[PDB]
């Protein structure tokens, strides 16, 4: 009885093996716009991907990971509400059966087709292991997706989803530049948060763009023809797999703009 998003083990059963699921910094929220605060402590975001080296791309059971060599100083992101480097070590995204949902954070309660999450570890740690024991060891950059034009960008990411359709299939996935998936403005939000699927880890560094990125009907049809299930097994499509908003307990949102 592994966790999942199932009514059995979805979302709501979580806690029972994780327990601090019910903590007082978990993710994803509800970034209400209004209430979020400009904060001018806040230095320029910056995003360095142009080194950035893709090994392979995995469907792990919950969602698909293309994953990054961090062995070496490449694909870093640093500034705006961090101290330090974090460096790039995967990308996964959440997604639902409709449009109409799929995003785990909201904005004034409104729910993207998609979310796009690029992990990093903070380097001071010295590896990913070491950081998720800390409460600044990473920082999730977060990006909505939305149905319209397509992204060109995440086409070749589209395109090899159909070799890893099952859970424990993974296949090489080289020369992947994410620079293609950010939108123009990095403009963002950000708040103290966690992973938002177990061991739901509260060592995350949120920081949510505002502007989405626009991907077509056709892109996100095909990550919901990925499977939930292994080889073999009953079809049960890999869609919906996003936690909802939790709560905001002692916290505050950030804005980068004005
Ligand atoms: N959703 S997330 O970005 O908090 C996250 C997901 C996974 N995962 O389910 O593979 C590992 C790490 C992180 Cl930070
Ligand atoms: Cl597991
Ligand atoms: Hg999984
Ligand atoms: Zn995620």
């Amino acid at each position: 009885h592994h966790w999942g998003y199932g009514k059995h083990n979805g979302p709501e059963h979580w806690h029972k093996d994780f327990p601090i699921a019910k903590g007082e910094r978990q993710s994803p929220v509800d970034i209400d716009t209004h209430t979020a605060k400009y904060d001018p402590s806040l230095k320029p975001l910056s995003v360095s991907y142009d080194q950035a080296t893709s090994l392979r791309i995995l469907n792990n059971g919950h969602a698909f990971n293309v994953e990054f060599d961090d062995s070496q100083d490449k694909a870093v992101l640093k500034g705006g509400p961090l101290d330090g480097t974090y460096r790039l070590i995967q990308f996964h995204f959440h997604w639902g059966s409709l449009d109409g949902q799929g995003s785990e954070h909201t904005v004034d309660k409104k729910k993207y087709a998609a979310e796009l999450h690029l992990v990093h570890w903070n380097t001071k740690y010295g590896d990913f292991g070491k950081a998720v024991q800390q409460p600044d060891g990473l920082a999730v950059l977060g990006i909505f997706l939305k149905v319209g034009s397509a992204k060109p960008g995440l086409q070749k990411v589209v395109d090899v989803l159909d070799s890893i359709k099952t859970k424990g299939k993974s296949a090489d996935f080289t020369n992947f530049d994410p620079r293609g998936l950010l939108p123009e403005s990095l403009d963002y939000w950000t708040y103290p948060g966690s992973l938002t699927t177990p061991p739901l880890l509260e060592c995350v560094t949120w920081i949510v763009l505002k502007e989405p990125i626009s991907v077509s009907s056709e892109q996100v049809l095909k990550f919901r023809k990925l499977n939930f299930n292994g080889e073999g097994e009953p079809e049960e499509l890999m869609v919906d797999n996003w936690r909802p908003a939790q709560p905001l307990k002692n916290r505050q949102i950030k804005a980068s703009f004005k």
